[PDB]
């Protein structure tokens, strides 16, 4: 008897508009708060910076190929705001929308469903200038792009995810300094989770207006699992504030209508800018529930992290390049954790993937076994929660292609598919000539 999944499993790849599409100039596309940042000195590891990228705004075609190869039947990408409003509000950029329509027809003439991302991480700069998200005034400027690009694809994109992972926006961007803005402070961050909670919940009605019956909205939280580096009372609570700051604090608003209060209480709970029915706007009802998971961290009582307390111990164990603990059990644990605590009706992991070192042999192949059995574990992971009774429908993995990894820049290879910069070329990685039949046997032989 071999673990098959459910006849209707979703088995995808996912990107984002920054990290793909290069062009960044093309068809009256303006600069995001990512081009800006790019130029900053000591913010992007190898000093590189999504200019190019992996050209997919030109080779989407090549793309949607080699996702036929592997077997997909849906496709996780985002939309750059930049190319659809690049004044950040005001006249449609045609040409914009235009390439979507493009990519989208593209995948369903491939049978290959889309999930569209509206907000990944490349807010126009102009918008930026006027609404940073500590600026109660970008719910409305979301809500207004939100509003058009849905206008315009809805006929043909059911599934749509409102913000990738709130924590990245608002803790990297505001309160460590680490993706664009690029600022850092404790204020700025509370603010901007509150704002990117509030532009999710306004912009759920919006995307409801402009589909049908059969479209399905939901946020993406990034979640670890996160364990406590010895049994010490001190080490106990900085990993309780550690899974509250990076688990809980989108989480509890989202379905409860209430942050982690005995964190907010830490921060000063006058920080976070709640109005009156902000909470009611924050917990309107969702489809689904879509987790970006990739390891567990373990936190001990400490002065490494400042603003928390904690530090960090890396248990012995297997790491990727990233050093990021390769921890399958974690992905069950948080899946069982979400449908016990807050029953979404649906789940989705619409990110898992590993980083390593790869290097095309001689014979113009990619041997990565590490990140094969990375997915290999982290798919068994999915198999049992399902087993379990969870509603998982579909697996998404980091990434399609290696890709701009942001603070890391070029040098950290996510993909299945192996990308020489050089020259643009695309090698199917020996982890995706693996997922190709995965897809197809749908599950694990
Ligand atoms: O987990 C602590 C670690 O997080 C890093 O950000 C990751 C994050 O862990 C992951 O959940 C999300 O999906 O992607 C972000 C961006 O890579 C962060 O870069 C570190 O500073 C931090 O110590
Ligand atoms: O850090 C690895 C990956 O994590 C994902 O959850 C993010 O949304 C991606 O943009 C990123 O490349």
């Amino acid at each position: 008897e071999p673990h098959r999944f459910p006849p209707d499993f979703q088995w995808g790849v996912a990107t984002s508009s920054y990290q793909i599409e290069g062009a960044v100039e093309a068809d009256g596309r303006s600069p995001s708060i990512w081009d800006t940042f790019c130029a900053r000195p000591g913010a992007i590891a190898d000093g590189s910076t999504g200019a190019i990228a992996n050209d997919h705004y030109h080779r989407y075609r090549e793309d949607i190929a080699i996702m036929k190869q592997l077997g997909v039947n849906a496709y996780r990408f985002s939309i750059a705001w930049p190319r659809i409003l690049p004044d950040g509000r005001g006249r449609v950029n045609q040409a914009g929308v235009d390439f979507y329509e493009r990519l989208v027809d593209s995948l369903l003439e491939q049978g290959i469903e889309p999930y569209a991302t509206l907000y990944h991480w490349d807010m126009p700069q102009v918008q930026h200038d006027r609404t940073p998200w500590y600026d109660r005034g970008v719910v409305d400027a979301f809500v207004e792009y939100t509003d058009v690009i849905t206008r315009r694809l809805s006929d043909r994109v059911k599934y749509w995810m409102t913000l990738n992972e709130p924590w990245v926006i608002s803790f990297l961007g505001y309160g460590a300094g680490e993706h664009a803005p690029g600022l850092r402070d404790k204020e700025l961050y509370l603010r901007a989770a509150h704002h990117v909670l509030l532009a999710h919940g306004k912009a759920m009605p919006v995307i409801r207006a402009n589909g049908n019956a059969q479209t399905k909205a939901g946020i993406v939280l990034n979640l670890n699992w996160v364990n406590a580096a010895s049994d010490s009372p001190e080490d106990q609570a900085a990993a309780r504030r550690y899974d509250q700051f990076f688990n809980r604090w989108f989480a509890e608003p989202l379905y409860n209508g209430r942050y982690p209060e005995e964190l907010l209480e830490w921060y000063g709970r006058d920080l976070v800018p709640v109005q009156p029915g902000d909470f009611d706007i924050i917990t309107t009802p969702t489809d689904f529930l879509a987790v970006n998971y990739y390891a567990r961290t373990t936190v001990k009582a400490g002065s490494t992290d400042p603003m928390l307390q904690v530090d960090f111990v890396r248990p012995p164990g297997e790491y990727t390049a990233m050093d990021w603990e390769v921890y399958p059990q974690g992905l069950y644990n948080i899946l069982n954790w979400l449908h016990t605590d807050y029953a979404p009706p649906a789940l989705y992991v619409t990110a898992n993937g590993a980083a390593y070192d790869d290097q095309v042999s001689a014979a113009g192949e990619v041997d990565d076994p590490q990140r094969l059995a990375y997915l290999e574990g982290h798919f068994e992971a999915a198999y049992r929660a399902i087993q379990a009774g969870i509603p998982l429908k579909g697996y998404f993995v980091w990434s399609l292609m290696d890709n701009f990894e942001w603070g890391r820049g070029f040098e950290k290879r996510f993909g299945i598919v192996f990308v020489d910069y050089a020259t643009q070329q695309r090698i199917i990685k020996r982890s995706g000539k693996w997922f190709s039949q995965v897809t197809r046997a749908n599950g694990l032989p």
